[PDB]
């Protein structure tokens, strides 16, 4: 088996976990220890079901940029006896724009699923539902329904989290280091 298929393929198994909040059913990455990372709107509450049991949340972070603008990413720190595999240093320390990506989905609706996007462009500013957000990158890609929180890949790097969409085109919100130091 090829090492981008080998990669994605442990990112699904070690730390991309299928969840349901209120809002209904996400990708929620793991990133190291108990820190995981949620897009915004999944708007987790004080319990969150991952896979097969709830979860409670013992603190939520909805991440904002030096003006105070919205990234659309929510960390969240699990009572949990699992350590997830660390990876951030797979994570860049800036937002970085990639070739021929892969969004990788994983939801009850949607398991283990492999979407490629193609070029991540560097998209900056967008309206999220009336939220004005920050750090998104941008690929030509019809994405739709259920696959916020997919996991942003290209060559053993993780970029992004999917946040939206408009029929034609994904949107992410980019990944850096340090918003998990």
């Amino acid at each position: 088996m090829g090492p981008s298929l080998d990669f994605a393929l442990s990112l699904l198994r070690r730390n991309v976990r299928q969840v349901q909040t209120d809002q209904g059913h996400f990708t929620m990455l793991g990133v190291r220890d108990r820190l995981a990372v949620l897009p915004r709107h999944s708007q987790p509450g004080k319990t969150i079901w991952i896979e097969h049991k709830l979860v409670n949340i013992l603190d939520a972070v909805e991440l904002v940029d030096e003006q105070g603008v919205n990234l659309e990413l929510t960390l969240i720190t699990l009572d949990t006896n699992e350590k997830f595999r660390d990876i951030t240093k797979f994570i860049p320390e800036n937002i970085s724009t990639a070739s021929d990506a892969t969004l990788v989905i994983n939801t009850e609706h949607m398991p283990s699923m492999f979407v490629p996007v193609g070029d991540v462009v560097q998209y900056g500013f967008l309206n999220l539902s009336g939220k004005p957000t920050h750090r998104t990158m941008m690929y030509n890609f019809p994405t739709k329904a259920g696959q916020c929180g997919g996991v942003v890949t290209s060559v053993g790097k993780v970029i992004g989290i999917h946040i939206g969409g408009n029929g034609r085109q994904g949107f992410c919100a980019g990944l850096k280091r340090s918003y998990f130091a």
